[PDB]
């Protein structure tokens, strides 16, 4: 109950919301049908429109008017945005030459520059170029401030997941808004776009920017706007709040536009009808900047122009129907559209098997426009698994397509020509970022970055300490003139051992044989020095990674590679090696095909054995430093050490072998050498974080050799590809991946063909940031470079996406 008999006289858009049954006058009241009787009259005035005209100039203050052209208006702080233009001969902000803002030029009493976030739904990255003739205000911001070519959203590329990721710096899996539709099985509740359950605070995890601000003594303007409140009134309210007394005035504000997303759904991303929504957004931006300039705040305030996601061409004829794959289509529930989530309709039905459902959706048509997944097999870059609200079965839908349950759902519910929600690496889903103001840089292009990073930056812009989040704080320091956060390297927790020769061949009973019984003081002293670390400068280019958890490990040196060997997991955590442009691939000789050799620096009890692999019919084994790239027949023996061995399913070996035999050399040619660091990953609980020993669900049969869920590689070279990887004076270039370690290749529908037609394609899909790999291994890479740490942080968040321009 709301007793709406109270009034909004003097309370219009109040910043502290009052509790029922008292009526409300805040900018959300409309959405809860709880405004006071007079809210429309007093707070949503529209009389005489939104602009001063010559004849209104100097008028008598009429309080009924939407905005005022009277003489007193400036001091009341309620002029129309164009008042000084029309009535005082000033220019519009867009017509002024832009001039560097080296320091905040703010009115007295302002304790910090305010931050205004102008968020636009569906603003696809390519509109900045393609709509440039009709968006002059936005184009001034972009060219005079700091901008990226695009900003990467989070998956799913839907509105609520992305706006709340912008607000918190969290992946949807961690903040809880994992879609626009959701079911929580612990609550036994459903979250929808329509209706009231979305207003319950239990859905919304983490700490959004406005609560972070409030808690640390920074006043926040309320971020949300009810849909019926027109844009012009949202702007005027923000400008009103900026006129307030120093002790009541907020330091951070948000504007939200439902365009261009709303139109984009009807007319498609580039429909001729889309020009007009872009004109109107630009007009609104123009009103803000004109308003700020009136208040002498235009060289004081930091303005962020940011989108949540883009828009793709999607029509009703491009729908895949689960009814054309599943006989049992009525026993499931489908969250449909640009992604698919499948659970059982009834939890009482114990004859619901997700495996047979997955199998019925796998490679069944030759052009199939979706791929099903257990959520824990989704690419790790999506971070879309560790939440009870995300269904075990997921469908990644091809760009331009939909998935529905049955045809009746598509015609009983063609209307739309645009949609979004696809994989966040897809170009059409990319969105925008511009930063403009004293704390941002002048006329600066920055590289593409992910929207998870902005929460930290907005905290920095407001002098706030950010709540724990998934940004990498410091990775966007290059956007800022000052206010930068100065990060330190995390301290190494476990120092390594450096074992020498401590064991005789005969102490090992591994069941491993090798054809290596063949016999010199020139090449004996020389090989010792390789085992003590003479070529380590060659193979470990960026320092050894730091282990950031408590564990027991050994650094092992060799001619061609260097490893940090875990005595706990009985395999390397990492293997580092460099392949120059001119290095040569060789084969595995016939005498060494099944050769595995004891490592005399590591005890039998901390080594693997071959009998485990013999007795495990499912599990085979592979190598982290590839024998294929040994530098000499003598060096090749080092690659067959038991300490270079890792468990591999025969299906994964096809992948690994192709990567090691062909691709590594291919990349070395194309990039002028590469440093490679490869290793195992264990994420049985799919939280994106290194598992402890006691979380490992699978061992090689009859042993304590744990089985990785994934294998990673980090491939680094010189950004200036004229210089070789091993002699690079400048910025680095990196690409990486996290391959799921799977016993079949069902993910790759063309896997029965030659590895040259699908392997590289699989790797692309499972491309990763170094930072992803850090979370999963508890390692810290690039500890010793000649580069700044911020630059390295930027490099660690880089994702190689494999999309075109
Ligand atoms: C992205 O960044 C985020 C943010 O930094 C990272 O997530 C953090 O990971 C931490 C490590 O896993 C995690 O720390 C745990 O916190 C537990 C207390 O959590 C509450 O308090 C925080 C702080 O205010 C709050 O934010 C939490 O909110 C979560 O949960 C509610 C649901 O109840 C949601 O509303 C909210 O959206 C959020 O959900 C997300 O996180 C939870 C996990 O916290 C997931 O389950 C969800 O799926 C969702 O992703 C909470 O209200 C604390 O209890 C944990 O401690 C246990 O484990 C330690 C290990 O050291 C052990 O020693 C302790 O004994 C303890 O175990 C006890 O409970 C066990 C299970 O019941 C039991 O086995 C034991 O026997 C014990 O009884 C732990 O310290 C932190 O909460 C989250 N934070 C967030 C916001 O998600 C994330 O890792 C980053 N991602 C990547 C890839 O880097
Ligand atoms: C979603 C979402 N998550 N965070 N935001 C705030 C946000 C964040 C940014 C930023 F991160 F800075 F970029 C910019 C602009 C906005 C405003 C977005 C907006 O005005 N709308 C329209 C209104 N609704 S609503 O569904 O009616 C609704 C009402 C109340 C609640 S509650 N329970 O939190 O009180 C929840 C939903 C959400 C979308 N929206
Ligand atoms: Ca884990
Ligand atoms: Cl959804
Ligand atoms: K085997
Ligand atoms: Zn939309």
């Amino acid at each position: 109950w709301t007793a709406t008999s109270g009034s909004c006289k003097g309370r219009c858009f109040e910043l502290q919301e009052v509790g029922p049954p008292d009526c409300r006058c805040d900018n959300l009241c409309k959405s809860y049908s709880s405004c006071c009787h007079d809210f429309d009259e007093l707070c949503l005035k529209t009389a005489r429109g939104w602009e001063c005209t010559k004849d209104r100039c100097g008028e008598v203050r009429n309080e009924e008017n939407a905005c005022h052209c009277s003489e007193d208006c400036l001091s009341r702080g309620d002029c129309c945005t164009n008042y000084q233009v029309v009535c005082k001969g000033e220019s519009h902000w867009v017509d002024d030459d832009c001039e560097e803002i080296k320091v905040p030029e703010c009115p007295a009493g302002f304790v910090r520059p305010p931050l205004i976030i102008f968020s636009v739904d569906g603003f696809r990255a390519s509109y900045m170029k393609k709509g440039s003739k009709v968006m002059p205000n936005i184009e001034k911001l972009r060219s005079c401030g700091t901008h990226a070519p695009y900003m990467r959203p989070v998956y799913p590329t839907k509105t609520f997941p992305n706006l709340y990721t912008l607000a918190t710096g969290l992946y949807p899996e961690s903040h809880g808004i994992v879609g626009n539709s959701m079911y929580d099985p612990v609550f036994d509740a459903s979250f929808h776009l329509r209706g009231r359950e979305k207003f319950n605070h239990r859905w919304w995890g983490g700490q959004p920017l406005w609560i972070t601000a409030t808690k640390q003594g920074v006043r926040a303007g309320t971020f949300f706007w009810s849909v019926s409140i027109p844009h012009e009134r949202r702007i005027l309210t923000i400008l009103q709040w900026l006129s307030l007394p120093d002790n009541e005035r907020p330091s951070v504000y948000a504007f939200y536009s439902e365009q261009p997303d709303f139109s984009g759904h009807k007319y498609g991303p580039f429909g001729p009808e889309m020009t007009n929504p872009l004109r109107e957004i630009d007009k609104t931006v123009g009103q803000l900047m004109d308003g700020l300039k009136q208040l002498r705040l235009h060289r004081c305030v930091n303005v962020i122009f940011v989108g949540d996601h883009g828009m793709e061409d999607v029509t009703c004829d491009r729908t895949e129907f689960l009814s054309n794959y599943l006989t049992n289509v009525d026993d499931i529930t489908l969250v449909p559209g640009t992604l698919g989530r499948i659970r059982a309709k009834s939890i009482n039905n114990s004859k619901y098997d997700p495996k047979t459902i997955i199998a019925a959706l796998t490679c069944k048509k030759p052009d199939q426009h979706f791929k099903p997944y257990m959520k824990q097999h989704l690419p790790k870059r999506l971070h879309y698994a560790n939440n009870r609200r995300i269904e075990d079965i997921h469908l990644l839908v091809d760009r331009r397509w939909h998935v529905a349950r049955k045809p009746l759902d598509v015609y009983k519910k063609c209307f739309f020509q645009g949609d979004h929600g696809f994989d966040n690496k897809v170009n059409s889903m990319q969105t925008v970022f511009v930063g403009y103001g004293p704390t941002f840089k002048y006329r600066t292009k920055v590289p593409p970055f992910e929207n998870i990073e902005l929460y930290n930056v907005m905290c920095d812009l407001l002098g706030l300490k950010p709540a724990p989040n998934n940004g990498t704080h410091g990775s966007l320091n290059h956007l800022l003139r000052t206010n930068t956060f100065r990060p330190t390297m995390p301290d190494e927790v476990s120092r390594p051992n450096y074992p020498g020769i401590m064991y005789l061949q005969s102490e090992f009973d591994l069941g491993c044989t090798c054809d290596d019984k063949v016999e010199n003081k020139l090449e004996e002293l020389n090989k010792r020095l390789h085992t003590k670390g003479s070529t380590k400068e060659r193979h470990l280019l960026y320092g050894r990674p730091a282990v950031l958890y408590r564990t027991s490990y050994d650094i092992l040196y060799h001619t061609d590679f260097e490893s940090g060997y875990s005595e706990i997991f009985l395999m390397p955590l990492w293997t580092s090696y460099t392949i120059s442009k001119q290095a040569e691939v060789s084969s595995i000789p016939e005498h060494l095909t099944n050769c595995v050799r004891p490592d005399v620096r590591v005890s039998p009890g901390f080594s693997q054995n071959c009998l485990a692999y013999k007795n495990d019919k499912q599990m085979s084994y592979g190598f982290l430093f590839p024998p294929y790239l040994s530098s000499s027949p003598e060096a090749k023996y080092d690659a067959f050490l038991v300490t270079n061995m890792v468990p591999m399913y025969p299906a994964f070996k096809r992948v690994w072998a192709y990567f090691q035999r062909v691709l590594v050399k291919k990349y070395a040619s194309e990039r002028n050498g590469v440093n490679v660091i490869s290793g195992p990953i264990f994420d049985y609980n799919y939280d994106g974080l290194r598992d402890t020993e006691d979380e490992i669900k699978q061992y090689v049969e009859g042993s304590s050799i744990p089985v990785p869920t994934h294998y990673y590689s980090i491939i680094t070279s010189c950004l200036d590809f004229t210089q070789p990887a091993d002699k690079c004076d400048g910025p680095l270039s990196v690409s990486s991946f996290i391959l799921p370690h799977r016993p079949d290749n069902d993910e790759s529908c063309n896997s029965s063909e030659d590895e040259s037609k699908w392997v590289e394609e699989l790797m692309k899909m499972h491309t990763a940031r170094v930072r992803d790999i850090e979370h999963l291994t508890g390692l810290d890479f690039y500890r010793k470079t000649s580069r700044s740490y911020s630059e390295i942080l930027t490099l660690k968040t880089y994702l190689h996406t494999y999309e075109s321009e």
